[PDB]
């Protein structure tokens, strides 16, 4: 209806790719990665885009569905948990992950590579059922709006 | 005056880090490069870090010595310039590259690799130029500190 699908699409697709890389570092050790400033930089990178990424279709969602309200990156991810965007279990889960992008950018001089291996994990656990939900969504919208006016 | 050195002495030495591994990059190829998304990707997480790490100390030192005043990231460079902090010649240089914090994180779906590749050579070149001039900087910090006490 009002949500504007290729604003999320890019996104999503964004998201994919990021993942996909991320993916290349689902098995590397934690000895090789601690030892690597290189490899630090890359996922850390990657963690940053995902979660903006994330915010900025989160936003654009409520800014539609709830105009006028404003939430933190936290408290977006559980509304969407509420309305059916995202599974109230994937919602919560994923929404502590949300400072991820504040962290990595302004608290550069605190930052722990123990805590980003770990990260790196959850990320690439829950971040691919958010893009499988928030494109389910997409579908089930195109579906009811054609419904609703035939076909599009 | 009531500026914290270690807020600023941290943050030399983290862009002194992350300078080292730019420069291995400093004398790859375009060709190579738009080639590499983990080559991207490094450099533009140290080139974002660079100019975040710059604008907190500018903050840092223009919230004490304006405080009240504000100013944009390229403006913070050139008061610093204006007050001879640095060079008003190496503010000038060095503040356009103050924007790369925010596109780096925010426009990061309009990223283009070829004016990264450009901003790696000017990082190179103009950042080792600030980190001696605000090491300068703290030098008569402390030696002003030094004629409060002894």
């Amino acid at each position: 209806t009002n949500i504007e699908p290729v604003i999320i699409e890019t996104r999503l697709e964004l998201i994919g790719r990021y993942l996909d890389h991320l993916k290349k570092f689902e098995n590397i050790s934690l000895d090789d990665y601690l030892s690597s400033f290189e490899q630090q930089l890359i996922t850390e990178r990657l963690l940053q885009l995902i979660t903006q990424a994330a915010i900025d279709i989160n936003d654009h969602i409520l800014s539609k569905l709830k105009s006028g309200k404003s939430y933190t990156n936290f408290e977006a991810f559980i509304e969407l948990g509420k309305y059916q965007i995202l599974t109230p279990e994937l919602a919560k889960q994923i929404a502590p992950s949300s400072g991820l992008a504040n962290r990595l950018v302004h608290e550069y001089d605190d930052i722990d590579p123990n805590q980003v291996f770990m990260a790196i994990s959850f990320a690439l656990q829950q971040y691919p059922l958010y893009v499988r939900q928030i494109n389910s969504y997409l579908i089930t919208l195109e579906e009811e709006n054609d419904l609703e006016s035939g076909h599009h």
